[PDB]
């Protein structure tokens, strides 16, 4: 299960749903993720996008961070400004969509990505302190310790 | 010691400070961060607010990057645009946070989380090189070439202006 | 090996300050621009940075990510920066200025974002499942 994910559609087999997540070439490091609905995010707007599908299955010391693209970005004068997936969430992925035009409205269409998901490696901590260290003395006082 | 982190924190034993970091969950990727000051950050605002720790030990070839809460972001209209730490930086970690609330403040209070941090695994660059390739000829020509410094050659510092 | 080496494309033939991580602790390499311009208030700009990525980390991908002193300083944020692996393109910085009435000034002596050789998993074999229902199944 090193370089493996599992996607888990919500809507039932026999409905219509939002497109896959899906890389766009062999040299594409995340998932596209397209919208379950269309809607029309207004000037300054912040919306809060059902992409149709949740992780069942992380790759190994990986978690989803959802990211901006770069045309979503550009294109439509936007931002995707939180994304961090953990590795115990067995909700639907939603993408936060910003709208930084004063005066456009941002389209939010089924057949068009809105951001995307890349696995990223990370350190899930096992041992943890907190420390005061004396400034002068050089004395290290532990505050309180943790082990996962 | 490879998946283990030390913080630090900032205020003398005695002394009232922030809530220290902490994952909510066994599957939580990130710790929440808290301030250790309260403020109202006007519409449009951008505040740089103090956490009351540092780091000071890293786990193995991990560095510390800030990023936004969903809550946070959604709820109070924020995002959180910078948040790289250096593993090198032995000062106090501060959350850079932006209010995209054209006529709401946004109200920071201890014992409320306003960002998250997550230690991810990045490449420390060991050999660089900078090339320029010819786009009609394929021809190659290295323009530099760097190895990063590994204490092998010492030399008396001198001071800048 | 090629485990944690590097190789910056310079566009100018033998433009832009190189890519430069500015100590031995700094995880990222600092961006400076190839073209000045001011960015006016509510703006948002691409601005080249005369380099791409010839050669990645091994299992790396770069991510470019504001500069606490520019997004503090200047009111401004890099909204998206992810160059995937196949990208034989130059490096360019998508920077936004919030404020409703300063400009931003961009000058080729300062960095304007830096970016970090994050290790990322090429997904291998995927699967798509209604919980269970095996929906898809793709091996790369
Ligand atoms: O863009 C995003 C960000 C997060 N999430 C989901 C998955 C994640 O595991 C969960 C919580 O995210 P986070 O820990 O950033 O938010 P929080 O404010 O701590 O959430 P809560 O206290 O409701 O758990 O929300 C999304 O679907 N989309
Ligand atoms: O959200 C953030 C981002 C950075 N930092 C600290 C730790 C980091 O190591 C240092 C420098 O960050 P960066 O390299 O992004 O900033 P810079 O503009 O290059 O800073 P400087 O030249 O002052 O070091 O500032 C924070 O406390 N919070
Ligand atoms: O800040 C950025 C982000 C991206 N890129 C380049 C490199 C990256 O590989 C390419 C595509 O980025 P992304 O996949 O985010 O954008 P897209 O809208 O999906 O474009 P494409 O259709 O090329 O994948 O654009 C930049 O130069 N600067
Ligand atoms: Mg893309
Ligand atoms: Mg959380
Ligand atoms: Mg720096």
């Amino acid at each position: 299960s090193s370089a493996s994910v599992v996607f888990m559609r919500f809507a039932p087999p026999g409905e219509e749903t939002a497109l896959p997540p899906r890389r766009a070439t062999p040299g594409s490091v995340a998932y596209d993720l397209f919208p379950s609905e269309e809607m029309d995010i207004e000037p300054m707007g912040l919306a809060k996008i059902s992409t149709g599908y949740g992780i069942d299955k992380f790759p190994d010391g990986c978690y989803g961070q959802i990211v901006s693209r770069s045309g979503m970005t550009w294109k439509n004068n936007t931002s995707v400004p939180t994304g961090t997936i953990n590795v115990d969430y067995r909700g639907e992925l939603k993408v936060i969509l910003r709208n930084h035009s004063a005066e456009k409205s941002v389209p939010i269409r089924k057949g068009t990505s809105i951001a995307q998901l890349i696995f990223l490696r990370y350190c899930d901590v096992e041992e943890e302190q907190i420390v005061y260290i004396n400034e002068t003395t050089g004395e290290r006082t532990i505050i309180d310790s943790s082990s996962k």
